[PDB]
């Protein structure tokens, strides 16, 4: 099923966001970080920062590869960013659910704490950007579109301004408008696609990621 696939979607065009920077490209996360190039690189425009040592600009085999892997590591440690039980090997040998919640500690680090746990900070800034809407989740509240065009319109008044008189039962079209606004006029990128984000089963982590770009 295609909802299973969100995650790793809106994670790979939220990374590619950055590797722009440094003219690099994801196209499948489960191998493209292994020679730790990437990642590296990733790291290196979140951070602001260059790496504590020098790394193998050419990871020819597999033993070069594991210590570029071990630099981003020991970056991310010195930068007391905890790792959820994430060891070279994972990353190298394209655990893909390793690495993906590899990923989700960048965002929520980066996107979210640096910028109370990190989605209790969002939500709160969420809700007070909307008062008048109960916010109380990442996933169902955002099904309709509504509370897209809601978020967009707080943010830039005029953009959506009739988001409350939205048609619930038109998710995709209202999603698209308030992205596409938000695109266009806020420059927040579609890290989420609005056929993903109304998605009756969407990964919330990803809802998280799309709206992590708002503040």
């Amino acid at each position: 099923a295609p909802w299973k696939k969100i995650q790793q979607n809106t994670f790979t065009r939220w990374c590619n966001e950055h590797l722009k920077c440094v003219s690099k490209r994801i196209a499948n996360l489960q191998t493209d970080l292994s020679d730790g190039l990437r990642l590296i690189a990733l790291l290196e425009v979140l951070s602001q920062k260059k790496m504590h040592r020098k790394h193998n600009q050419r990871p020819t085999f597999r033993q070069m590869q594991l210590e570029n892997v071990s630099v981003a590591l020991e970056f991310l440690d010195r930068e007391s960013i905890k790792l959820v039980s994430i060891d070279s090997k994972a990353i190298v040998d394209g655990n893909l659910k390793l690495i993906l919640g590899l990923i989700w500690t960048l965002i929520l680090h980066y996107s979210i704490s640096m910028p109370q746990t990190p989605k209790q900070r969002l939500l709160g800034w969420i809700q007070n950007k909307l008062p008048q809407l109960p916010i109380t989740n990442f996933s169902r509240d955002w099904q309709s579109g509504r509370a897209l065009g809601a978020l967009v319109d707080s943010c830039a008044p005029g953009l959506c301004p009739d988001w409350d008189s939205w048609d619930a039962s038109k998710p995709v079209t209202n999603a698209r408008e308030a992205m596409q606004q938000a695109d266009d006029w806020l420059g927040i990128p579609q890290v989420i696609t609005p056929e993903e984000i109304v998605d009756p089963n969407v990964d919330k982590h990803s809802v998280m990621t799309y709206l992590s770009q708002f503040p």
